């Protein structure tokens, strides 16, 4: 069995093996850094099957030593459940995390992007689009929506890596930091139960309390994943997307000249950015299933290599090319099926507002160093820059 990951992720380079596997052996047995051996799945079509077909279970991972890249299984809350418990949380969350609520955030989101650019200009070039834009932009937006005080970021930001770290933290540190975040949210919940605000933690507590829909621990773990997705995943995708744009200047000039391309541009960035470093969370087969010629037996695990699916030449013409005009884009960057991203409307709003604001306010935006000089954050389940120095 091949040792997986084959190679540590470098910048946004995709490992050439995936294209070889997609063409010659789309499903391959691997050993994982932790837990049971698994079947790596590489193709778009098989990705949809393992993500959405009910013969594949997230909740069954709990009955295994879960195939994974993290030292401990992650507390993935709703993303670790099947029906019926998944339906229960999906419904509570959908009911409070509505499209209307998100769209009504637009003036505040736009204002926050303007305020961050104001500070960049006041402080003078070069600016860091990571710590000086993407991080505080995503942070203030999710903190506002969830109800986690952004002023507490100095306390909680240090615990988030525990939910994502592969090689760089010990079990003992992951457990400790996981406890710290869970316990921080639980304290917040006591305040929000007694003193509701216009935020998701308050709405969730109210819905759960008035229907006894969820246990306190379920509410804690669910709010925690929402904080992580809003804070870490959004800022990672955003900074990575800025790198793609700077490293494909011709597409950047096009976007600046044709701002009506933004919605398709954000979708192409979702596809093209290999955001997930390797795979998302493993599923287990409840019965035998054949995938691209390989028999996956009942009780065996599958690793969904979503970024490789988004480079599937059989689904996207010139899948190795970044083209923000791309019309056919059934990308899986927001997942697919039962666990597909509930945050996608919010993430698309943020991506669009952030990119449009920077290009409208900073027409001459360009990366201030060569790509070779950039420092990436290694040992995590998503890729991100640590700094993106820019000029304007
Ligand atoms: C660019 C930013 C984001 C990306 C790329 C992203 C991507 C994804 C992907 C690929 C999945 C499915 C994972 C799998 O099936 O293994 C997912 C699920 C999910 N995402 Fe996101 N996400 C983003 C932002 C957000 C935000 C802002 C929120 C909420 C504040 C959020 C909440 C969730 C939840 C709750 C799920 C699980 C849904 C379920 O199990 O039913 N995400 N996301």
């Amino acid at each position: 069995p091949l040792s997986y990951p084959f190679n540590e992720a470098v910048a946004l380079d995709v490992d050439p093996l995936y294209a070889k596997l997609r063409a010659e052996e789309p499903v391959v047995r691997v050993s994982c850094p932790f837990g049971e051996d698994a079947w790596l799945v590489t193709s778009h079509a098989d990705m949809k099957t393992i993500l959405a077909d009910p013969r594949f279970s997230r909740a069954l991972a709990a009955e295994h030593d879960e195939s994974r890249l993290t030292p401990l299984p992650i507390h993935t809350s709703i993303l670790g459940m099947d029906s019926p418990d998944h339906t229960r949380l999906r419904r509570l969350l959908a009911k409070v995390f509505t499209m209307r609520r998100v769209e009504l955030l637009r003036p505040r989101i736009e204002q926050e992007a303007d305020r961050l650019i104001d500070a960049l200009i006041a402080e003078g070039p070069p600016g860091d689009l990571m710590e000086g834009f993407a991080v505080p932009f995503a942070g203030t937006v999710v903190c506002d929506l969830l109800g986690v005080p952004f002023e507490d970021r100095e306390q909680f930001r240090g615990w988030l890596d525990a939910f994502s770290a592969t090689t760089v933290m010990t079990e003992e540190e992951i457990e400790a930091d996981t406890e710290r975040l869970h316990g921080y949210i639980a304290q917040l919940m006591v305040r929000r139960r007694a003193e509701p605000q216009d935020d998701l933690i308050s709405a969730m507590v109210k819905a759960s309390d008035e229907e006894e829909k969820l246990s306190e621990k379920e509410l804690v773990e669910l709010a925690s994943v929402l904080l992580i997705a809003g804070h870490e995943t959004v800022s990672s995708q955003l900074i990575d997307s800025l790198h793609v744009l700077f490293t494909h200047p011709e597409q950047l000039r096009l976007l600046k000249d044709r701002p009506e391309l933004m919605p398709g541009t954000v979708e192409e960035l979702m596809r093209f950015v290999p955001l997930i470093s390797h795979v998302t969370f493993a599923r287990y087969a409840t019965e035998d299933v054949e995938l691209s010629g390989t028999l996956v037996r009942a009780g065996e695990s599958v690793l969904p290599a979503i970024p490789s699916a988004n480079r599937d030449e059989s689904v996207f013409e010139n899948a190795d090319r970044f083209d923000l005009t791309r019309e056919h884009n059934p990308h899986l960057g927001f997942g697919y099926g039962i666990h597909r991203c509930l945050g996608a409307p919010l993430a698309r709003l943020e991506m669009q507002v952030a990119l449009d604001s920077l290009l409208r306010r900073l027409p001459e935006l360009r990366c201030a160093v060569p790509a070779e000089s950039l420092e990436w954050k290694d040992g995590m389940q998503v890729r991100s820059l640590l700094e993106l120095p820019v000029l304007w």
